[PDB]
This record gives structure tokens, C-alpha cells and sequence, in this order.
């Protein structure tokens, strides 16, 4: 359909973009015009209009918070995070296209795992437990925050793996 396709334009990686810009600038791109934010390392306000990102000094902005709510966000849209050195925190919430393996993608990133820290997950129905234990790779992560997730059936296992996997994690847990 049109609006698949619209949703799949939306999400796709331009790399003469990531080349011309810089994959901090092309990434804030694809975020707010997928009705994400983001906020710049040294920053205290958030990008949330697309038409006011810094034009600016080349490749100087590096997010190092995502606040994704009500976005559409999903699969081969994360292939913009492949260049991000710096992200610290990212908030998914009611992002109703993410599904396990948009988790699974970023969990192997390897510039995330060595720089992410907080992560929220909120109200994205189609997580499931295989797409949150795929978390366990961000070994650096201190918080970890899960509400609303339907999809989530075993919460205990979570928790005990976790425990395991990252024993100084702060697990929160908001599941039924
Ligand atoms: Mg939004």
C-alpha cells in the first residue's frame, strides 16, 4: 500500500546523507521526521521541529538522549544509529511499529553498547521477552525501564535474567 510505502521512505537510511551531514545530523533527521526528539550532548533543550535542527557547524551536535513517543520509527530506520559515538538514553514509547527485531538490531550495535546507559520501552505493543533479553548486549546499562508491554509474558525470567546477566542494572518494571 501507499502508506507501507510511506512508512518504509520515512524509515530508509539516505548515506549520501550520512556522508554529506554526518551520521549525528542524518540520524536527527530521521528522528524528528518520524515524530521523534532528540537532545544534543551540551544541551539542555530538545529537537522536536524537524525545520529548527541546527544547520551549524559540520558534525559538531552528537545526540545523547532519543525520546521517541508516538513515532513511526521501526526496522531498517535503527541502520541510522550504525555511526552514533555518544547516545546515552533512549525513550521508546508508543512506537507502534517497533517490533523484537528493531531491538535486536540495536542491541548489536556496537557503538551502543559501548555508550548506552538508560533505556525505556513503553507502550510498544508488539515487544516481546525475546526482544528485551536481546538488551542484555548494552553492557554498560544502569537503568532499565518497562511499562505497558503486552507482549512481555514472563517478567520473573526477565528479571532473573537480568539479574545475571547486569547485576548492577535498576530494573523497572510497570508490566502486568
Ligand atoms: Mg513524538
Amino acid at each position: 500500500s501507499f502508506w507501507e510505502w510511506l512508512n518504509a521512505v520515512f524509515n530508509k537510511v539516505d548515506h549520501d546523507r550520512i556522508r554529506d551531514v554526518g551520521p549525528d545530523r542524518a540520524a536527527s533527521e530521521w528522528l524528528l521526521r518520524c515524530g521523534a526528539m532528540v537532545r544534543y550532548h551540551g544541551q539542555q533543550r530538545w529537537q522536536k521541529d524537524y525545520n529548527h535542527l541546527p544547520t551549524g557547524p559540520l558534525d559538531k551536535y552528537k545526540i545523547q538522549a532519543i525520546d521517541a513517543t508516538d513515532s513511526c520509527i521501526m526496522s531498517i530506520g535503527f541502520d541510522h544509529m550504525e555511526g552514533l559515538q555518544y547516545v546515552e538514553k533512549i525513550r521508546l514509547c508508543k512506537c507502534h511499529y517497533i517490533e523484537d527485531g528493531c531491538l535486536e538490531r540495536l542491541s548489536q550495535l556496537e557503538n551502543l553498547q559501548k555508550s548506552m546507559l538508560e533505556m525505556e520501552i513503553i507502550s510498544c505493543g508488539n515487544v516481546t521477552d525475546k526482544g528485551i533479553i536481546a538488551l542484555h548486549h548494552f553492557r554498560n546499562l544502569k537503568y532499565l525501564f518497562l511499562s505497558d508491554l503486552p507482549g512481555v509474558k514472563e517478567k520473573e525470567k526477565i528479571v532473573q535474567a537480568f539479574k545475571t546477566s547486569l547485576p548492577s542494572l535498576e530494573l523497572k518494571l510497570d508490566l502486568k
